[PDB]
Protein backbone atom coordinates (compact mmCIF):
# COMPACT_ATOMS: atom_id res chain seq x y z
CA UNK A 1 0.00 0.00 0.00
CA UNK A 2 1.27 3.41 -0.86
CA UNK A 3 1.67 5.76 2.16
CA UNK A 4 -0.18 9.16 1.97
CA UNK A 5 2.67 11.60 1.41
CA UNK A 6 1.60 15.16 2.77
CA UNK A 7 3.82 18.39 2.14
CA UNK A 8 4.01 20.84 4.69
CA UNK A 9 5.92 23.77 5.97
CA UNK A 10 7.19 23.79 9.43
CA UNK A 11 5.67 27.23 10.12
CA UNK A 12 3.10 26.61 13.00
CA UNK A 13 -0.52 27.22 11.67
CA UNK A 14 0.80 25.45 8.35
CA UNK A 15 1.11 22.75 10.50
CA UNK A 16 -1.70 23.35 12.61
CA UNK A 17 -3.55 23.18 9.48
CA UNK A 18 -2.41 19.99 8.16
CA UNK A 19 -3.02 18.14 10.99
CA UNK A 20 -6.77 18.90 11.26
CA UNK A 21 -6.75 17.88 7.59
CA UNK A 22 -4.81 14.30 8.54
CA UNK A 23 -6.83 13.90 11.19
CA UNK A 24 -10.06 13.56 9.30
CA UNK A 25 -8.65 11.66 6.60
CA UNK A 26 -7.72 9.47 9.05
CA UNK A 27 -10.82 9.30 10.66
CA UNK A 28 -12.15 8.28 6.96
CA UNK A 29 -9.48 6.06 6.53
CA UNK A 30 -8.78 3.72 9.53
CA UNK A 31 -5.99 1.83 8.13
CA UNK A 32 -4.40 4.57 5.91
CA UNK A 33 -0.31 5.01 6.98
CA UNK A 34 0.58 8.97 6.18
CA UNK A 35 3.28 10.54 6.24
CA UNK A 36 4.50 13.89 6.43
CA UNK A 37 7.40 16.16 4.63
CA UNK A 38 8.38 19.11 5.88
CA UNK A 39 10.88 21.50 4.01
CA UNK A 40 12.58 24.19 6.22
CA UNK A 41 15.59 24.50 4.25
CA UNK A 42 18.10 23.15 7.43
CA UNK A 43 16.79 25.77 8.78
CA UNK A 44 15.01 29.70 9.42
CA UNK A 45 18.46 31.22 7.92
CA UNK A 46 17.90 30.76 4.44
CA UNK A 47 13.99 31.65 4.89
CA UNK A 48 15.02 34.66 6.85
CA UNK A 49 17.07 36.02 3.62
CA UNK A 50 14.08 35.05 1.32
CA UNK A 51 12.09 37.93 4.07
CA UNK A 52 14.11 40.49 2.24
CA UNK A 53 11.27 40.88 0.30
CA UNK A 54 8.04 39.74 2.17
CA UNK A 55 4.13 40.10 1.74
CA UNK A 56 3.21 38.06 -1.12
CA UNK A 57 5.86 35.83 -0.74
CA UNK A 58 3.96 32.46 -2.33
CA UNK A 59 7.47 30.98 -3.35
CA UNK A 60 6.66 28.43 -0.50
CA UNK A 61 3.35 27.70 -2.31
CA UNK A 62 5.80 27.17 -5.28
CA UNK A 63 8.34 24.54 -3.50
CA UNK A 64 5.27 22.55 -2.71
CA UNK A 65 4.05 22.58 -6.37
CA UNK A 66 7.68 21.52 -7.53
CA UNK A 67 7.40 18.31 -4.99
CA UNK A 68 4.44 17.70 -6.36
CA UNK A 69 5.36 17.56 -9.80
CA UNK A 70 8.25 15.68 -9.04
CA UNK A 71 6.02 13.29 -6.88
CA UNK A 72 8.41 13.72 -3.62
CA UNK A 73 5.03 14.52 -1.48
CA UNK A 74 1.44 13.29 -2.61
CA UNK A 75 -1.28 15.88 -1.29
CA UNK A 76 -0.78 19.75 -0.04
CA UNK A 77 -3.14 21.70 2.90
CA UNK A 78 -3.39 25.76 1.89
CA UNK A 79 -5.64 27.85 3.33
CA UNK A 80 -8.26 28.49 0.42
CA UNK A 81 -7.85 32.35 0.36
CA UNK A 82 -3.27 31.57 -0.41
CA UNK A 83 -4.76 29.38 -3.71
CA UNK A 84 -4.70 31.02 -7.02
CA UNK A 85 -8.23 31.47 -8.93
CA UNK A 86 -5.73 29.79 -11.74
CA UNK A 87 -3.78 27.23 -10.72
CA UNK A 88 -0.79 26.26 -12.65
CA UNK A 89 -0.91 23.09 -15.18
CA UNK A 90 -1.03 19.92 -13.34
CA UNK A 91 -2.79 20.78 -10.28
CA UNK A 92 -6.16 21.08 -8.92
CA UNK A 93 -7.79 21.97 -5.59
CA UNK A 94 -8.65 18.01 -4.60
CA UNK A 95 -11.19 18.99 -1.62
CA UNK A 96 -12.02 22.24 -0.15
CA UNK A 97 -12.69 21.58 4.04
CA UNK A 98 -15.81 22.84 5.40
CA UNK A 99 -15.73 26.47 6.40
CA UNK A 100 -13.82 27.76 9.58
CA UNK A 101 -15.25 31.22 10.81
CA UNK A 102 -14.25 33.51 7.84
CA UNK A 103 -14.95 37.06 9.76
CA UNK A 104 -11.93 39.65 10.13
CA UNK A 105 -11.27 40.32 13.48
CA UNK A 106 -9.90 42.54 15.67
CA UNK A 107 -7.53 41.75 18.72
CA UNK A 108 -6.98 45.56 21.08
CA UNK A 109 -4.34 46.74 22.68
CA UNK A 110 -4.08 45.33 26.15
CA UNK A 111 -5.73 49.03 26.94
CA UNK A 112 -8.48 48.24 24.98
CA UNK A 113 -9.82 45.56 26.50
CA UNK A 114 -13.82 45.95 25.56
CA UNK A 115 -14.08 48.94 23.66
CA UNK A 116 -14.52 48.30 19.68
CA UNK A 117 -12.91 49.99 17.09
CA UNK A 118 -16.50 52.31 17.07
CA UNK A 119 -15.27 53.01 20.88
CA UNK A 120 -11.45 53.25 20.34
CA UNK A 121 -10.29 57.26 20.80
CA UNK A 122 -9.66 59.35 17.24
CA UNK A 123 -6.70 59.14 15.65
CA UNK A 124 -5.15 55.16 16.50
CA UNK A 125 -3.13 54.03 14.73
CA UNK A 126 -4.57 50.20 13.25
CA UNK A 127 -2.31 47.62 12.00
CA UNK A 128 -2.99 45.64 8.83
CA UNK A 129 -0.93 45.13 6.06
CA UNK A 130 -4.07 43.99 3.80
CA UNK A 131 -5.32 46.80 0.85
CA UNK A 132 -8.62 45.08 1.41
CA UNK A 133 -9.20 45.38 5.06
CA UNK A 134 -7.25 48.75 5.07
CA UNK A 135 -9.67 50.15 2.19
CA UNK A 136 -12.76 49.14 4.39
CA UNK A 137 -11.51 49.77 7.32
CA UNK A 138 -10.75 53.75 6.23
CA UNK A 139 -14.01 54.24 4.55
CA UNK A 140 -15.82 53.09 7.72
CA UNK A 141 -13.47 55.07 10.38
CA UNK A 142 -12.57 57.91 8.68
CA UNK A 143 -10.47 59.21 12.36
CA UNK A 144 -8.84 56.13 13.13
CA UNK A 145 -5.19 55.79 10.93
CA UNK A 146 -4.11 52.37 9.79
CA UNK A 147 -0.90 51.55 9.10
CA UNK A 148 1.22 48.67 7.96
CA UNK A 149 2.18 45.52 10.44
CA UNK A 150 4.94 43.19 9.09
CA UNK A 151 5.29 39.66 10.15
CA UNK A 152 3.30 36.29 11.24
CA UNK A 153 0.54 36.11 13.86
CA UNK A 154 2.51 35.90 16.97
CA UNK A 155 4.88 38.08 15.75
CA UNK A 156 1.83 41.05 14.36
CA UNK A 157 0.10 40.23 18.24
CA UNK A 158 4.20 40.68 19.86
CA UNK A 159 4.34 44.06 18.42
CA UNK A 160 0.91 45.34 19.59
CA UNK A 161 1.53 43.74 22.82
CA UNK A 162 5.07 45.28 23.73
CA UNK A 163 5.16 48.58 20.92
CA UNK A 164 2.74 51.73 21.73
CA UNK A 165 2.40 52.09 18.27
CA UNK A 166 -0.59 49.96 17.68
CA UNK A 167 -3.67 49.98 19.26
CA UNK A 168 -4.97 46.88 17.49
CA UNK A 169 -4.69 44.54 14.75
CA UNK A 170 -6.64 43.38 12.09
CA UNK A 171 -6.75 39.61 11.55
CA UNK A 172 -8.73 36.45 10.33
CA UNK A 173 -11.14 34.94 12.98
CA UNK A 174 -10.14 31.44 11.99
CA UNK A 175 -6.31 32.38 12.17
CA UNK A 176 -6.71 32.84 15.39
CA UNK A 177 -9.11 30.09 16.65
CA UNK A 178 -6.44 27.23 14.97
CA UNK A 179 -3.47 28.97 16.74
CA UNK A 180 -5.77 28.90 19.98
CA UNK A 181 -5.74 32.44 20.42
CA UNK A 182 -9.17 32.83 20.55
CA UNK A 183 -9.20 34.92 23.79
CA UNK A 184 -7.18 37.51 22.14
CA UNK A 185 -10.32 38.43 20.04
CA UNK A 186 -12.09 41.42 20.88
CA UNK A 187 -14.31 41.99 17.78
CA UNK A 188 -15.25 40.07 14.88
CA UNK A 189 -15.89 42.64 12.30
CA UNK A 190 -19.57 42.31 10.19
CA UNK A 191 -19.49 42.87 6.40
CA UNK A 192 -20.83 46.09 7.31
CA UNK A 193 -17.29 46.95 8.86
CA UNK A 194 -14.99 44.40 6.53
CA UNK A 195 -15.89 42.11 4.14
CA UNK A 196 -14.23 38.95 4.06
CA UNK A 197 -11.72 37.90 1.10
CA UNK A 198 -11.96 35.14 -1.19
CA UNK A 199 -12.27 31.50 0.28
CA UNK A 200 -11.16 32.90 3.87
CA UNK A 201 -12.15 30.11 7.08
CA UNK A 202 -11.58 27.17 4.64
CA UNK A 203 -9.08 25.20 3.69
CA UNK A 204 -8.25 23.87 0.38
CA UNK A 205 -6.24 20.47 -0.21
CA UNK A 206 -3.82 20.98 -3.60
CA UNK A 207 -3.27 17.71 -5.72
CA UNK A 208 -2.01 16.57 -9.09
CA UNK A 209 -4.45 16.94 -11.61
CA UNK A 210 -4.51 13.28 -13.14
CA UNK A 211 -4.01 11.75 -9.77
CA UNK A 212 -7.03 9.76 -9.58
CA UNK A 213 -6.07 7.45 -6.75
CA UNK A 214 -5.12 10.95 -4.08
CA UNK A 215 -8.53 13.33 -5.66
CA UNK A 216 -10.83 10.12 -4.78
CA UNK A 217 -9.56 9.93 -1.13
CA UNK A 218 -9.64 13.54 -0.80
CA UNK A 219 -13.18 14.19 -2.39
CA UNK A 220 -14.00 12.68 1.49
CA UNK A 221 -13.34 15.73 2.85
CA UNK A 222 -15.07 17.81 0.68
CA UNK A 223 -18.43 20.24 2.65
CA UNK A 224 -20.79 21.01 -0.08
CA UNK A 225 -21.78 24.43 1.63
CA UNK A 226 -18.50 25.67 1.49
CA UNK A 227 -16.96 24.54 -1.73
CA UNK A 228 -20.51 26.14 -3.02
CA UNK A 229 -19.60 29.34 -1.87
CA UNK A 230 -16.29 28.99 -2.42
CA UNK A 231 -16.30 28.69 -5.93
CA UNK A 232 -19.18 31.56 -6.45
CA UNK A 233 -16.48 33.47 -4.55
CA UNK A 234 -13.40 32.04 -6.46
CA UNK A 235 -15.71 33.00 -9.93
CA UNK A 236 -16.77 36.43 -8.95
CA UNK A 237 -12.85 37.31 -8.30
CA UNK A 238 -11.43 35.40 -11.17
CA UNK A 239 -14.05 37.08 -13.73
CA UNK A 240 -13.13 40.77 -12.08
CA UNK A 241 -9.74 40.26 -13.05
CA UNK A 242 -7.93 41.62 -10.36
CA UNK A 243 -4.38 41.55 -10.98
CA UNK A 244 -3.39 39.97 -7.78
CA UNK A 245 -3.15 41.72 -4.04
CA UNK A 246 -6.36 44.42 -5.08
CA UNK A 247 -9.42 45.22 -2.66
CA UNK A 248 -11.93 42.48 -4.00
CA UNK A 249 -14.42 41.54 -0.68
CA UNK A 250 -17.44 39.16 -0.56
CA UNK A 251 -19.78 37.70 1.85
CA UNK A 252 -21.78 34.60 1.35
CA UNK A 253 -24.42 33.12 2.90
CA UNK A 254 -26.80 29.41 2.21
CA UNK A 255 -30.02 29.66 3.69
CA UNK A 256 -33.77 28.44 2.66
CA UNK A 257 -32.45 27.09 -0.56
CA UNK A 258 -30.69 30.12 -1.75
CA UNK A 259 -27.11 31.20 -2.39
CA UNK A 260 -26.37 34.90 -1.07
CA UNK A 261 -23.02 36.18 -2.99
CA UNK A 262 -22.16 40.01 -2.17
CA UNK A 263 -19.43 41.62 -3.65
CA UNK A 264 -17.17 44.56 -3.29
CA UNK A 265 -14.59 46.63 -4.84
CA UNK A 266 -12.87 49.33 -3.33
CA UNK A 267 -9.92 52.08 -3.72
CA UNK A 268 -7.36 51.78 -1.65
CA UNK A 269 -8.26 54.69 0.58
CA UNK A 270 -12.40 53.14 0.15
CA UNK A 271 -14.09 56.69 -1.08
CA UNK A 272 -15.59 54.80 -4.27
CA UNK A 273 -16.80 51.36 -3.47
CA UNK A 274 -18.86 49.28 -6.10
CA UNK A 275 -20.72 46.76 -3.67
CA UNK A 276 -23.98 44.32 -5.09
CA UNK A 277 -25.43 41.75 -3.58
CA UNK A 278 -26.88 38.72 -5.82
CA UNK A 279 -28.85 35.48 -4.87
CA UNK A 280 -29.29 32.14 -6.80
CA UNK A 281 -31.65 29.34 -5.83
CA UNK A 282 -29.19 26.48 -5.43
CA UNK A 283 -29.79 23.45 -2.92
CA UNK A 284 -27.17 22.33 -0.96
CA UNK A 285 -26.51 18.30 -2.05
CA UNK A 286 -26.50 16.02 0.73
CA UNK A 287 -26.03 12.99 -1.45
CA UNK A 288 -22.61 12.15 -3.35
CA UNK A 289 -22.51 11.56 -6.71
CA UNK A 290 -20.21 9.22 -8.92
CA UNK A 291 -19.18 11.71 -12.13
CA UNK A 292 -16.82 11.53 -14.93
CA UNK A 293 -13.15 12.14 -14.96
CA UNK A 294 -13.80 13.52 -18.28
CA UNK A 295 -15.10 17.29 -16.33
CA UNK A 296 -13.03 20.30 -16.30
CA UNK A 297 -12.00 21.61 -12.90
CA UNK A 298 -14.15 24.96 -12.04
CA UNK A 299 -12.06 28.02 -10.36
CA UNK A 300 -9.26 24.97 -9.76
CA UNK A 301 -11.57 22.66 -8.07
CA UNK A 302 -12.20 18.87 -9.20
CA UNK A 303 -15.12 17.65 -7.07
CA UNK A 304 -16.18 15.11 -8.96
CA UNK A 305 -18.05 13.47 -6.76
CA UNK A 306 -20.29 16.56 -5.69
CA UNK A 307 -23.55 17.13 -8.35
CA UNK A 308 -22.10 19.07 -10.99
CA UNK A 309 -25.44 21.72 -11.31
CA UNK A 310 -25.31 23.20 -8.36
CA UNK A 311 -21.55 23.96 -8.46
CA UNK A 312 -22.32 24.92 -12.06
CA UNK A 313 -24.75 27.75 -10.75
CA UNK A 314 -22.29 28.85 -7.89
CA UNK A 315 -19.67 29.84 -10.98
CA UNK A 316 -22.87 31.47 -12.89
CA UNK A 317 -23.76 33.31 -9.80
CA UNK A 318 -19.78 34.60 -9.18
CA UNK A 319 -19.60 35.69 -12.92
CA UNK A 320 -23.11 37.43 -12.62
CA UNK A 321 -22.23 39.82 -9.92
CA UNK A 322 -18.62 40.33 -11.57
CA UNK A 323 -19.81 41.34 -14.89
CA UNK A 324 -22.49 43.89 -12.57
CA UNK A 325 -19.48 44.99 -10.68
CA UNK A 326 -17.46 45.57 -14.05
CA UNK A 327 -20.63 47.18 -15.97
CA UNK A 328 -20.84 49.84 -12.82
CA UNK A 329 -17.06 50.93 -13.15
CA UNK A 330 -15.05 48.13 -11.25
CA UNK A 331 -12.41 47.59 -13.99
CA UNK A 332 -11.49 51.25 -12.97
CA UNK A 333 -11.00 50.89 -9.59
CA UNK A 334 -8.80 47.97 -9.80
CA UNK A 335 -6.48 49.21 -12.19
CA UNK A 336 -5.71 52.64 -10.19
CA UNK A 337 -5.04 50.27 -6.82
CA UNK A 338 -2.62 48.21 -9.43
CA UNK A 339 -0.70 51.54 -9.70
CA UNK A 340 -1.66 53.00 -6.14
C1 LIG B 1 -2.88 36.50 -7.83
C2 LIG B 1 -3.47 35.80 -6.64
N1 LIG B 1 -2.67 35.28 -5.68
C3 LIG B 1 -3.43 34.79 -4.65
C4 LIG B 1 -2.80 34.30 -3.39
C5 LIG B 1 -2.90 35.32 -2.29
N2 LIG B 1 -3.94 35.32 -1.42
C6 LIG B 1 -3.85 36.36 -0.56
C7 LIG B 1 -4.81 36.50 0.59
C8 LIG B 1 -4.22 36.88 1.91
N3 LIG B 1 -3.51 35.98 2.65
C9 LIG B 1 -2.98 36.61 3.76
C10 LIG B 1 -2.21 35.86 4.81
C11 LIG B 1 -3.03 34.79 5.46
N4 LIG B 1 -3.26 33.59 4.82
C12 LIG B 1 -4.09 32.84 5.59
C13 LIG B 1 -4.39 33.52 6.75
C14 LIG B 1 -5.26 33.05 7.88
C15 LIG B 1 -6.75 33.04 7.54
C16 LIG B 1 -7.17 31.97 6.57
O1 LIG B 1 -6.55 30.82 6.68
O2 LIG B 1 -8.05 32.13 5.76
C17 LIG B 1 -3.68 34.78 6.66
C18 LIG B 1 -3.57 35.81 7.75
C19 LIG B 1 -4.84 36.56 8.07
O3 LIG B 1 -5.76 36.41 7.18
O4 LIG B 1 -4.96 37.26 9.06
C20 LIG B 1 -3.33 37.93 3.71
C21 LIG B 1 -2.68 39.04 4.49
C22 LIG B 1 -3.56 39.70 5.52
C23 LIG B 1 -2.96 40.97 6.06
O5 LIG B 1 -2.15 41.59 5.39
O6 LIG B 1 -3.31 41.36 7.29
C24 LIG B 1 -4.17 38.11 2.56
C25 LIG B 1 -4.86 39.40 2.20
C26 LIG B 1 -6.27 39.57 2.70
O7 LIG B 1 -6.88 38.68 3.20
O8 LIG B 1 -6.80 40.76 2.52
C27 LIG B 1 -2.72 37.09 -0.89
C28 LIG B 1 -2.26 38.44 -0.39
C29 LIG B 1 -1.12 38.40 0.63
C30 LIG B 1 -0.51 39.75 0.89
O9 LIG B 1 0.14 39.82 2.04
O10 LIG B 1 -0.59 40.72 0.12
C31 LIG B 1 -2.07 36.38 -1.97
C32 LIG B 1 -0.66 36.64 -2.44
C33 LIG B 1 -0.49 37.07 -3.88
O11 LIG B 1 -1.12 38.17 -4.23
O12 LIG B 1 0.23 36.45 -4.64
C34 LIG B 1 -4.78 34.94 -5.00
C35 LIG B 1 -5.99 34.37 -4.32
C36 LIG B 1 -6.74 35.36 -3.44
C37 LIG B 1 -8.03 34.84 -2.89
O13 LIG B 1 -8.69 33.98 -3.46
O14 LIG B 1 -8.41 35.42 -1.78
C38 LIG B 1 -4.79 35.62 -6.26
C39 LIG B 1 -6.02 36.13 -6.96
C40 LIG B 1 -6.49 35.36 -8.16
O15 LIG B 1 -5.60 34.55 -8.75
O16 LIG B 1 -7.63 35.49 -8.56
Amino acid sequence: MRVIRVGTRKSQLARIQTDSVVATLKASYPGLQFEIIAMSTTGDKILDTALSKIGEKSLFTKELEHALEKNEVDLVVHSLKDLPTVLPPGFTIGAICKRENPHDAVVFHPKFVGKTLETLPEKSVVGTSSLRRAAQLQRKFPHLEFRSIRGNLNTRLRKLDEQQEFSAIILATAGLQRMGWHNRVGQILHPEECMYAVGQGALGVEVRAKDQDILDLVGVLHDPETLLRCIAERAFLRHLEGGCSVPVAVHTAMKDGQLYLTGGVWSLDGSDSIQETMQATIHVPAQHEDGPEDDPQLVGITARNIPRGPQLAAQNLGISLANLLLSKGAKNILDVARQL
